[PDB]
């Protein structure tokens, strides 16, 4: 049974200051670094004393990964990383959507997992730094929870809880359809379902390796055979003078790109230890700038559709790269949609049917209680998510939480799963 599950947010039921010998590392503003008296720097710390604690600013992921690269090998307190914009509560007082913000939090849950009895959490912070929130800073500093929100001097916790599937009509894109890594696994199955629907002009599949792709010549004779016109495009998402010179010449031609699936992007397996800031931004190019260039590129569309990941929602040893990556397209469609804009971010377990996955990593899913979600599962879960009469970033899964949870929290406590425990209603 495919599951459905999305973030929300728990009210919880404060301090002057925070005392003790604090680090101070990524840009830590005014309003917070007056809450500790004397604190260090990455430039005044002596790296024999042990902090009391380790306080973060970060704007991006590369900010979080360059401050526990600062701190690896050397004992320190708790880490704490403080952002704002990263997350949205659900509130009336919730700020507008910082893309690159969120991926502080694909990274930060990856911490978390990697640095178990090291991280202490993470806490999104309003951009106005009044009394209200230093205070709720420095509780929070001073005293189980490790993904915070503070809105209007109250705290919020993260939680990941069950919703309805939507149950809706046929989706049936319209005119010029590009799918971004398109001869990919996902990416391919997504392009048969357009083109058996018999409702687009034109499909587009847009790789680096385009018609010279593995498969290519198959995938495209099989769509060929439905009605609509149908190429492959040898195109690097990120590449803005590429991208602009497509979408202008498919405008040019009375058939302007309609809708998008995003499905470009890589996965790697390398521990926040091992990831410096240049892989980092290559792990997360082709999902991130590929998204953000095709917002910008194409204001006006029926639907823009991202393909995230649980690993952006919960995180993964190996993925601080992918989980960021992730993260920050969840929060992109949030973005959109505050525009005026169509856009869903459908966060997916893994899928059977190749792509990503080899037949060994889908047997160690399994252990930890992930199974892969057959295609045709899949693709109606993706069909409800764009249908849906309501705007949301669903999380699609199939979840076995007896199994998932003993693995999930095994070196680490998860108050986010609250919900998925023994007797939780
Ligand atoms: N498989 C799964 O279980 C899961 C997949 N996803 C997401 O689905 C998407 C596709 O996954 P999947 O089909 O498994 O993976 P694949 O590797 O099969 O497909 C990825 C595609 O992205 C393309 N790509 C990578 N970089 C660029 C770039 N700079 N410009 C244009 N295209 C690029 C690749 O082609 P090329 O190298 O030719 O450029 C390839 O076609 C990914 O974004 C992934 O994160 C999410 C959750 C689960």
């Amino acid at each position: 049974r495919t599951g459905w599950f999305s973030e929300t947010w728990r009210q919880l039921g404060t301090a002057d200051r925070v005392p003790g010998n604090w680090l101070l590392l990524g840009e830590v503003p005014p309003a917070l670094g007056s809450l500790f008296d004397d604190p260090l720097t990455a430039a005044s710390w002596d790296r024999s004393t042990a902090p009391d604690g380790v306080l973060v600013g970060a704007g991006a992921a590369e900010d979080l990964l360059a401050a526990l690269h600062e701190v690896a090998g050397h004992p320190t307190g708790p880490v704490w990383c403080v952002t704002s914009r990263a997350v949205g509560v659900g509130t009336v007082d919730d700020p507008a959507a910082d893309v690159r913000a969120a991926g502080v939090w694909g990274l930060g849950r990856v911490a978390g997992l990697e640095l178990p009895d090291r991280w202490g959490g993470l806490v999104d912070l309003p951009e106005r730094i009044d009394d209200a929130t230093r205070r709720a800073l420095a509780g929070t500093l001073t005293d189980g929870e490790d993904q915070l929100a503070v809105r209007d001097g109250q705290l919020w916790a993260r939680r990941l809880v069950t919703t309805p599937a939507p149950q809706t009509g046929t989706w049936t894109p319209k005119g010029t359809v590009l799918i971004t890594g398109g001869t990919g696994g996902l990416g391919g199955h997504v392009a048969r379902r357009v083109a058996e629907q018999g409702s687009a002009d034109r499909i587009l599949l847009l790789s680096r390796q385009g018609s010279a792709a593995p498969g290519a010549t198959e995938l495209l004779e099989g769509i060929r055979a439905f009605g609509a016109t149908a190429e492959a495009v040898a195109v690097d998402v990120t590449d803005r003078a590429a991208m602009s010179g497509l979408i202008d010449a498919l405008a040019a031609e009375g058939a302007p790109v309609r809708t998008v699936v995003h499905a470009a992007g890589v996965v790697r397996d390398v521990r926040i230890a091992e990831t410096g800031a240049e892989e980092l931004a290559a792990q997360m190019a082709a999902k991130v700038e590929g998204a953000l260039l095709l917002d910008e590129l194409l204001p006006d569309l029926d639907d823009f559709v991202l393909f995230s990941s649980i690993s952006g929602i919960w995180g993964a040893a190996g993925q601080a790269g992918y989980a960021a990556g992730n993260a920050c397209l969840d929060a992109l469609a949030r973005r959109r949609r505050e525009q005026g804009k169509r856009a869903v971010s459908v966060a997916w377990g893994p899928w059977a049917g190749g792509g990503m996955l080899t037949e060994h990593d889908e047997r160690e899913l399994r252990k930890r209680g992930l199974t892969p979600l057959l295609v045709p599962a899949a693709l109606q879960a993706m069909e409800q998510a764009i249908m849906s009469d309501r705007a949301g970033d669903p999380v699609v899964a199939d979840v076995t939480w007896s199994r998932f949870l003993p693995a999930f929290t095994a070196s680490r406590p998860s108050p986010l799963f609250g919900s998925f425990e023994e007797k939780a209603a």
